[PDB]
């Protein structure tokens, strides 16, 4: 049947928030009040892949926007990057692999890895306003774990 999403936000361990900064670029900041509503909207689709009790294959889109989050090799390197679609055949089930993410559930929080490439994972920086970017490790300086919220 139809592939199932749901409308959420995600939000860092050190609770930065994610915004635009660009026509393709992530950032997280710290964001509180008013300045809240600047935060990216997600469309969580659980898509076809591997799956176990506490990992979950999903694609992030941008809620009402033909841009999901994808990992490319980019100069040689696991990127993250924010990709174009064509918004007739989006979203779909059987999502190609450079845009599926397994949502691991640890000790209450999420952590997002590249189907594509073991090991690399969504991560922000520690410093604020700093890209959102896929980092090889979900160890050391850079952030690795979210929290989910549910959105209307
Ligand atoms: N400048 C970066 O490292 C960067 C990578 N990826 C993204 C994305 F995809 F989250 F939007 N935004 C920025």
């Amino acid at each position: 049947a139809p592939v199932r999403s749901l409308n959420c936000t995600l939000r860092d361990s050190q609770q930065k928030s994610l915004v635009m900064s660009g026509p393709y670029e992530l950032k997280a900041l710290h964001l509180q009040g008013q300045d809240m509503e600047q935060q990216v909207v997600f469309s969580m689709s659980f898509v076809q892949g591997e799956e176990s009790n506490d990992k979950i294959p999903v694609a992030l889109g941008l809620k009402e926007k033909n841009l999901y989050l994808s990992c490319v090799l980019k100069d040689d390197k696991p990127t993250l990057q924010l990709e174009s679609v064509d918004p007739k055949n989006y979203p779909k089930k059987k999502m190609e692999k450079r845009f599926v993410f397994n949502k691991i559930e640890i000790n209450n929080k999420l952590e997002f890895e590249s189907a594509q490439f073991p090991n690399w994972y969504i991560s922000t920086s520690q410093a604020e306003n700093m890209p959102v970017f896929l980092g090889g490790t979900k160890g050391g300086q850079d952030i690795t774990d979210f929290t989910m919220q549910f959105v209307s």
